[PDB]
Order: structure tokens, then sequence, then C-alpha cells
């Protein structure tokens, strides 16, 4: 049974919008509140008419799109999707994900009848991806400095915000923190880290070292 | 069946964090209520990445993989563990716990089906202890 | 009414993109001829910069977000 | 003489299109030899924003009819 | 046997597309009316080389050529093409609508003699559809 | 049988070094040049003796010292290396690699007459890789800017030439040539790059792609 | 058994490669003249690793993968390959001629021992096409 | 008092350390309260130079007498 | 004679390294001993400022080329 | 039976020690001279409690573990220690060579009924090359 989201909820979350921008990790946070049940296609398209002007709301239609375009190019590269089923009778298609298929146009009931679980929870994280992309284009990681007078927590949230929000393949943000770490960081906690009796491989281990060790003032 | 937590909880939680910090009482507490049921790694993970900033959360998965580790070396250490079974085929293996095994990866349905409510007290356990410790650390 | 919606000297593009969505999407048009009636309001509306931009580019934009997209990358910044 | 044709400041592409083409055609070159020297006086003669125009070419032009289509599609309308 | 069109024909119909243009409606019904009986590719070749100009020209080469691949596309997703034959020996090759084949390149006679009526009237179709893009491209 | 290098060959290298330097690209190529024909432990060491003052020869003998170990190791976790047989008793001791075994201290034809080619490939590889570090020791990747005059070419070698010579894993080396192709090289070639119909993922594509449709000036 | 090439000579070559440029027919000319004997795919990589800079050398790598891609396409299209054998064991991947296969990675021993004459003739005409695009790509 | 000892601009740190270890287990603690403050003491007394010293220990130091042997070791010969 | 070398107050440390090193293998001394010998000169040469500074190092330096790399690592520009 | 060592002589050395520091050669001798007889874990322990000040005792308590430990990592590695015994039940813990272990916490008597004379030598050898160290190290 389909139960709508409420629209006190709804409200707050696009005043939100409206005041910090689409960027602020408050914003982000709050979305990930929103996005924590898997949703029906319904409900995120409807959750994204109300939260994002027009403009926004349609490059976020086209990374939506992209998303699951990349998705289902993954399904077919693996007949083990949890979407997918073991026959080729339940492989899924785009029109069963974007709910253009019959049976699901404009019904939000009988989408959540026919939807597997699998799917809702990859149109949920494809939708978060593409709600981060058109975020990142509506408003750089190389030029992050740790100021003279900025905390160490600060600039690795910043550092590690930008690096994550990026171009970058996924698998070159870990040594790409981590040599920004190493660089970045004004000298004195760059001979703090240049000074491990350990090896640090991770920039949750890096900064936990430097929080021990770091010249309290 | 997996149901997940109200994200009106969890952003209550989050602004909880934002204004009182990490460390305070009230903020423990708050996560204490919400660690009230036995929680899946899928939905400990997400918890934490919403209402943790970025480095925060690093710090937090460093510990939680560490207190994971130090209790699979005492489940090893004691065959009747309530994660583990009495025979070596339920030998409860760190892919398990941090949802990584086969069937678990990306899918809570699957999760919430292969895992054991003893795997699940404990997992919900060591995020709590890595909890405190990022928090006794960040400040 | 969306065929007198023009973008103004002063305006920025992002304004405009949303009054024209929002005017187009709130009339009286068929659902599928929303997307094509945008494409060319883009076309020939948005003061001559914009259209010359539009006009070279070396790939096809077949989407309104995509016009976006590349308009928004390659703007001149001012 | 094809090898002193150049496009004028004020001309349009397909006017200089037809003349060069036209020139190198009938000229006493080899069939084999002009598509190649057409493909390379469109590159060096019209005028340096056309000249831009082919040199920013996501794709590879490997014939004058695909090289008259791409300019005509993004060409400065003025 | 292969007759040529006349031209006195062509010489009108030159002028037509000089004075009224490659769009309008009285040029295009010109142009199906010299469209009528199936052309050999040599004849619909060098039609197109005397009515059209230059530029023109080598953009019918370029639509053309598009067209007849997407015929031989279709001819490949269907056997019972009236070009093709029921055996594999019978499949038509862009070289044989193009007048490229063995037998064919300069010869209209030749042509003429290994050509299919289907084979014609595909290769004429496809002219007019390219004569008609590249009408609606030039202006 | 052992045949020594020229000492006009070691004197124009050892004059090389001095006048530009330990990490000139010319420099390295020179090395690269002398380094072509696998030496033994006497060759390379008396190299590094004649053409290296005396403190970047201790560091070098250090470096070298650590790359041999990483090899053994390597050696210890593959028992099919071109220098270890297929029974335990061609296991290769780190005294016979830095030419400290038995008949081979001060010997250099006793060395050439023990030693396999394997060896003297993976000693020579580990002496090109301890002098590079030790040159990039002796006299920054995320301060490189495509300067408003300079050609794209010489740009890409600059940024290459920092990036593999740092120290980043040599699995995080290209994503972030990449990624700085995208963000430097001034914003005529950003939206070049940006524009590609075609989605580049080498650092080679991507300077072939940008040498092709460059702006000729 | 495997001889390197004199850094005596490769050394002249670089600092003709440096001050004639990549295109010079003299340039062209001193390759062809290191290109005479057929060089194992370690020489070829170690000798334009000196001689080229790291951008020409990136390109140079991409386009000696192309043609010898397309020398694997010819030799799979005629089995009379001086690369290829008569039946099917003999079969020669890319893995083989870029050096790649087993027992050749790192020990140009290995590599001359298990390379045929015609692989090695193959991967030098490959290797002198590469560069000669390379050349005419760079300036 | 332990709690008001001060290493002194002028001190020496095993004096320093003398004094402190001697009022600290010359008082009213338990003995298993002893180790912790005499370290937690060293760490925020003994003046901001050695307060940075050990507080970048690449080890962890848990016990007096490491403590002193390191600060021993590292300390600014003046 | 290596016990006689200091390092000038305008000198450079690679260079003292470079001479100390040169004098202390090109000796009498047998090769087991150079290496304590060259560490200890490092030590109690090399002027006071870079005296603390290989004093005060977190970690313990127990080779010639790790003092040399921590040195130029720490050292004051200038 | 236990008896303990003279105060006099305890007095004289902690004076020697006050006078002539720890690293003189008349102070070592008369270590050697105190160290005579095998000394039970509370005459050394209060020997040096006495002899040393409080920094000094901590290194001297620091030393003398990694030394008693190092010796029982030596007697794991043989069963043939004179502390040890032939079957397992004789095994020595550092409890027991600390004076830590049951029914000797406090008590010197005890101690001296339930030590062995290997161990005694031990403890008191572990016990010399700590002061050493520690000598060493304090100036």
């Amino acid at each position: 049974a389909w139960t709508p989201l409420e629209p006190k909820l709804i409200t707050r979350l696009a005043d939100t919008v409206r005041t910090k921008g689409l960027r602020s990790p408050i914003t982000m946070a709050e979305v990930e509140a929103l996005m924590s049940s898997p949703l029906l296609p319904h409900d995120v398209t409807n959750l994204m008419r109300v939260i994002l002007g027009p403009a926004p709301y349609a490059l976020w239609m086209d990374a939506w799109g992209v998303q699951l375009q990349t998705v289902i190019a993954a399904a077919t590269r693996d007949p083990r999707h949890p979407a997918n089923g073991q026959g080729r009778g339940e492989r899924t298609n785009l029109n069963r994900l974007k709910g253009l298929a019959d049976g699901m146009v404009g019904n939000p009931q009988g989408q959540a009848a026919l939807l597997r679980p699998g799917e809702l929870v990859a149109i949920t994280a494809s939708a978060l991806q593409a709600f981060r992309e058109v975020a990142r284009l509506a408003e750089p990681w190389a030029d992050i400095m740790q100021g003279p007078s900025e905390s160490f927590v600060d600039f690795a949230n910043r550092l590690i915000k930008a690096v994550e929000g990026s171009d970058l393949p996924p698998s070159a943000r870990a040594p790409v923190i981590i040599d920004c770490f190493r660089q970045k960081s004004q000298p004195d906690i760059q001979q703090l880290i240049r000074t491990a009796p350990s090896t640090l491989t991770t920039p949750g281990e890096i900064i936990k070292y430097v929080l021990d060790r770091q010249k309290t003032a």
C-alpha cells in the first residue's frame, strides 16, 4: 500500500532548498533524510517537481534518465541484479523504472504493486546521484588549502566534500584525498603527517592521527 | 521485511548533531533512541552518512571496522556467539557483518533475509561504540 | 503566454529558462509538444549572444536539459 | 585558379563552397585528388571563424558534403 | 535497353531549379515528374549532376548514400525485399545499388541488364528522399 | 665476460649531471641510455659513485636497498621470479643482489659468472627507481597551470612529469592526470575537452583529441 | 640470446630527436637505422620511453596498440601469417605481441626465447608505423 | 599540592619530574591513580615547548618513565 | 681528517654532508665503523640549529641517509 | 627462610649512588656486591625503591619488565630453563617472576617458599641488566 510523504516535511524541505541552496551540506542531509525509505517513481518525481525550480527540474530529469540508463546497462551486464530476475521474463525495462510501463502511468498504487524492492532502491540511488550532479552543476578540489586560522576538521570536511562531489572515478578519491592532506594542510600538519612512525593508508586513519597529535591552540 | 527509519526522525537527529555537537549527553541519548531496534548494516551506514560530516564519517568507518574485527576475534574465540552457529558452516565473516557478503551488497531486503538477530545486535553495539569513540575523538 | 517570453538584456539564463519552462508546461499544449517548443524557443529567444552560442554547437542538442547544461558551461561570465 | 579562392568577408559559405567546388572540378587535377583538395581548401580558406568551427569538430569530417552539412548546422546566423 | 532522358526536359528542369529554387512545390512536382519511370543509378546520378550545383550535389551524394544504407539494413532485416532474392546469392550489396558493382561501372547498358526492377524502384525512392532532405537543408 | 662502461661516456654523463642537475629530463634520458644493457652490481655501484656526490650517493644506497628489499619480498611472494628458480636452492638472497654473496665481493668477473639475467634486469630496474627517488628528493603537481602562451604538449609533459615523479600510488596517476587536464589547461582547452562527443578515459586519448582539434595559433 | 642496443646510439638518437624534432627526414632515417634488426617488445618499448617525452610516449603507446590490433585482425583473417602457425595452438594473442604473455612480462631473455621472427618483424613494422603517426600528429 | 606544580621557565625537566612525582606519590591519592595523574600532569604542565614535544609523539607513551625517556632524548639542548 | 670537520656558519647542509662522508669513507676506519661515526658526527658537528633539529626527532634515525632526508625536509629555508 | 638485607649496607649504597652517580664503576661494583646472593622480587624491588629516585625507579621498573619478558620468551623457547620444569605445570608466568602470583603479593616469606633458585637467579640477572640500561640512559 502506498503512503504519500507529508506535505509538511516537503514544505520544510522546499524552504530549506530555497534559503540554503542546492549544494549546502544541510540540504543534502535533509534530502538523504527524505530519501530514507525506498520511494516509488511517482514520489521522487513529485518531490523534485515541488522542491526544484523549473530549470533545475529539467536538468534533474535529464540526469536521472542518464543514471537510470547506466543502471540498466549494468543490469543487462549482470542477470543477478536485485531488480532483475533469473529468467529473461523479469528483465527490467526503462519504462518500468521511470514509471512509464503498463499499469503504472499516473497510478502510484499500481506502481507500488508491480515494482520490486530492488527496483525501488535502484531508482532511489539513481535519483540521489542525479540530484548531486544537478546541484554541482547549478552553482575545485585542487585549489583547496587549509587556511592559517582554519581548524583541521573543517579543512578535511571541505576537501572530502569537493573531492567526492567531483568528476573523479570512485577508485581515485582516497589516494587523492591522502595526497592532498599531505601537500595542503599548512606545514605544521604537513610535518606532523610526514613524521608518522606508522604508515597511514586511509583518510580516516590520517584524520585520527592528526587529531590525536595536533598542537592544541 | 525491512522498514526504513523515518527521514523526519533522521532530520531531527541530524539537526541535533548540528547544534549540540557529537558529545552532548542529549545527542548520545538521541542516538541510543534511534539505536533501539537492531539495525541492518545498510541502516546504520546510511544513518551515519546523513548525520555525520565527511571527516567524522571516515573516522567512524575506521572505528566501526576495528570494533567489528574485535567482535570477530571474540567470535572465533567462542563458538557460542549469538552470531555464530554450532557447526563451522555458520561462522560469520566480516563480509557478512559489514554487509559486503554475497546477496547483500546494496540490497537491504536480502540483507534482512540472511542476517541473524545476534548478528544485528552485535553490529548495532559495535556501531554505537564506534560512534562513542569518534565523538570523544572529534572534540 | 509562452510565445511572448524573451530573455531580458540584463536577465540571467537560468531565470529565463525557468520562466519559459514554467509558461510552456503550464499551458494548453499537448504533453508531447512541450520539449520541441522549449528547444525552439531557446533557439529563437535568448538574446543573440546565446543564440549564436547554441547555433555553433559542435554537438547536436536534442533536449532542454542538454541545451541548459551546454549554455551554462560555455556562457560569457559577466 | 582553385588555389587563389578565398571566402570573402561578406560572402556566405554556400556560395564559397559552390565557387570552390566548381573551380576544383573544372581544373587539371586527377579525379582522385579533388576531394582531399576541396577538404583542405575548406580548412585553410573560409575565414577564421569557419576555420575554427571546422577545427573544433568533435567528429572527424572526411567528405566535402559532411563538412558542408556540419558548417551549415553550426554556423553563426548573421 | 536503356534510353536516356531528354536533354530538353533536363534543361527545363535545371532552369526551373535555377529560378524557383530547390524547395518550391512546383520544383518538387517537376522532380516527381522526371522521377516517374524507374531510373538506373547512371540516370539519377547524371540528373543530379546537371540540375544541382556542386555543393548541393555533394550533400545529395551523402544523403543518397545514407538512405541506401538504411534500405540495405531493411533488406538484410527481411529476405523478401523486391530487390533481394530467396537464396543468399541474390542479396543486394551497396556496390550494386550505387552502380559500383562489377559490369556496371560507367556502363548504363550493362547496368540496365543486371539490375532488378525492385532495385530500380528502391534506388529511385531513395534518391527522391535524399533530394527532399538536401532541399530542406540548403535553404 | 664482463666489459666495463666507457669512462668517456661516464665523464660526459657526470658533467651532464653537474650542469643540468639530477632531475632534468635530459639527465634522466641519459641515465636511461647508460642503463640500457643489464648492468652488474659492480657497474651500477661504481657509476653512481662517480656521477653522484657523496650525500646523494648515500641517499641512493639507501633507496636502492629499500627497492631491492621490495623486490625480494615480491620474489618470496612468487616462486616464478626471473631471478628465482623452481626449487628452493635457487632462491635469491639480498647478498646476491647487492653483490655481497660469496665469490662476488669486489670481483666483477665472478659476479658476471654467477648472476642470472633476470637478476641483472631486476637490479637495474631497482637502481633506476632508486635514482628517480633520490633525484626527486635532492631538489608540486597540484600547482601546475598551463601558461597563457604555453603550448599544450609542453604543459602535458610538465604535468605528467610532476605527477609520475611524486608520492602518489601508481593506481592514482591516470585519474589525477585526467582531472588536471580538465581543470587546468586554460579555459579554451577546458571547453574543448568538455565538449567532447566521445568519452576520453586516458591521458593519451585526451592528448590526441586536443592535438587534433586545437586552435592553430 | 638478447643483446641490448648501445646506450651511446640511443643517446645520440635522443639528442637528434631533441634538436631536429620528430618529423625531420633525418630523424626518420635514424629511427629506420635503429629499427634495422627485429627488436623485442622490451627493446622498442624502452627505446620509445627514452627518446620520446611523456605525452608523445602516451600517444605512441596508443598508436602502437591500434596498429597491433589491426595486425591481429589481419592474422585472424589469414592463418598463414608469419607470426601464426598452421594449427590453432599457434595463434598469436596481443599479450604475446605487446610482451604481456606468460613468461615474458619484464624478462627480455624469456621474451627472445618464446617469440617468433615473424612476430618480431610484425611488432617492429607496427612500432614504426605508430611512430610515423605520432610524429605527424605531434607537430 | 600536586595540582599546583608547574615547570618553571628556567627549570630543567628532570627537576620538574622529580618534584611532581614526589608530590604525587606523597599525597592522598590511591596507588592505582598515581601513574595516570603523573602522565596527565606531564602533558598539561611542563611549559608549552615540552607540551608540544609530548603531543607530537609518533608513538603512544603510556608510562611516566617512557615519557621521561622520550623527552630527555628529543629535548631542546639549551 | 674526519674528526676536524665542522659545518661552517654559511655552509649548506648537503655540502657539509658530502665533505664529511668523503673524509670518513676515504680514511683508515674499518668498513663497519663508518655509519655510526657519520651519524655521531652529524649529531655533534652541524652547528647547533641542525643539532637541535636532529635532537628533537620524534622518530629514531639510524642511518646517514635517513638523517639527511629528515634534515632536508625540516631545514630552515634561508 | 627470608632474611632482609642490612639497612646499613643499603644506606651506604644509597649514599654511594647519591655522590658518585649511577654509572661510576665503583657504584656498579657495589651493586654487584649487594647483588651476590639470589634476591627475591621483594628484596630487589625495595632495594631499587630506596637507592633510586622516583624517575629512575620508574625507568627501572620498565626495563626490568622488558628484560623479564625476554627471559620468559626464552623460557617458552626452551623447556629446560632452570626456572621451568619438565611438565607443563611448572611453566613460569610473569606473575611469578615479578612477585605478583598467588600467595606472593606483599609477602616475602611465601615468596621465598614458592620460588625456585633458577627463578631467583634469573630475576637477579634481569634486574642487574635493567639497572645497567637505566644507568646508561639517565646520564
